[PDB]
């Protein structure tokens, strides 16, 4: 499992935009920025759609007011599902990133097996990333949602 | 791999949360089952699935009792996709870990898009017996569409 102080693996995350499908090198996309990245087990699922992602939508402005250049959600879903999920959630201020084959998630050691529900998915977590180095890392406990929410990240940014 | 004339494997498909066993779901019925590589993808959302929604009543008129769609997605995405598509007449089935698809030998590796997804195909299943199996060639869409399946049922209405 990745830990605070490590650089992100040289992995790719996909996004569907106007020019079309783009494969972002993570170490390029997050270079030189303060990034809040949070992961959900799957788009259109209850906790992610009713609590986790909405929490970051409502606090997006206050997060960026404390120096956050980029807020991004990642899930083990394809980019077409991620785009439709963000439009249904009005997540225009959140960068919706797809880890279709769970390769980025596997490289972080943060995968989990949902068996017949959805195969391999991401654990629920949230990170603060400064120029590619993981500065803070909040990984949820199984079946728990208390440390990866936007309010907890908001308090972490206030610290120093 | 499944072949024309065999029964289906004793697998389950999920719907929103019941785990339909396919040997019991399709028993005593003439079933049209078609598979897509993924919910919310362009071909599946703009051509394949809408083709069966439109021709649904015509298919039922030609003797099919049940029209089902299956994809390697979880049931929450499949339900959200069916509602966005207005597919109340279609039974949207989820094979979230590709177990049903791999049992048929019809899985394909989409790599980073991605993960294991289903090949595009269409089946006519008459009391558990796959009597027509139209598996597309790579990147092809000309044997699994609703019109082809409707055509394969016409000879049942001419008693030679």
């Amino acid at each position: 499992m990745i830990a605070q102080g490590q650089t992100l693996p040289n992995a790719t995350l996909s996004q569907l935009t106007k020019e079309g499908m783009v494969h972002h090198p993570v170490l390029e996309l997050f270079a030189g920025k303060k990034v809040v990245l949070f992961a959900v087990p799957g788009a259109f699922t209850p906790t992610d759609s009713e609590a986790h992602l909405p929490g970051y939508i409502v606090l997006a402005d206050q997060l960026k007011a404390k120096g956050v250049d980029l807020i991004a959600s990642v899930s083990v879903n394809d980019a077409f599902v991620m785009k439709a999920w963000g439009e249904a959630q009005n997540a225009e201020e959140i960068l919706m990133l797809a880890d279709g084959d769970a390769s980025f998630t596997k490289a972080l050691g943060l995968e989990m097996d949902t068996a017949g529900f959805g195969g391999l998915r991401s654990q629920r977590y949230a990170m603060i990333i400064d120029n590619g180095v993981v500065t803070t890392l909040n990984v949820e406990a199984p079946k728990s949602f208390e440390v990866s929410n936007a309010e907890t990240i908001l308090a972490a940014l206030e610290h120093h």
